[PDB]
DNA sequence: ATCGACCCTATACGCGGCCGCCCTGGAGAATCCCGGTGCCGAGGCCGCTCAATTGGTCGTAGACAGCTCTAGCACCGCTTAAACGCACGTACGCGC
């Protein structure tokens, strides 16, 4: 249902095949999961053990992700 | 033998001197601006030629309509796995 929003926003009356949005997740958790691992990384180059938002930013920025 | 007076010493204070801490002017580099100079790369013109242009023919990918058949959407009900909220407290964030 996330999905179908965000679509409605780009082009109108769409359909989604099934493969695709199971696709779209598989991508989107391998990214989230991904970015928690660079999160946990900056968190512990703190000194902290607990992740906090200036950590997913500060990993964005490195990837280049503005 | 005892009391008063005098001298000596210890102590207290009194203020003076010295030190440490807290607030402003000014000195001196390092930077920006500026007028003179000067030089080498930019911008321009010259002429050559090869890539763009043009006119033309042949063919096929693609536009278009027609038909069909998958699968995407809608709906619904039952179960329950999972989600929400609240309570507690301990160990982790962070400030020193």
């Amino acid at each position: 249902r996330l999905v179908r929003e965000i679509a409605q926003d780009f082009k109108t009356d769409l359909r989604f095949q099934s493969s695709a949005v199971m696709a779209l997740q598989e991508a989107s958790e391998a990214y989230l999961v991904a970015l928690f691992e660079d999160t946990n990384l900056c968190a512990i180059h703190a000194k902290r053990v607990t992740i906090m938002p200036k950590d997913i930013q500060l990993a964005r920025r490195i990837r280049g992700e503005r």
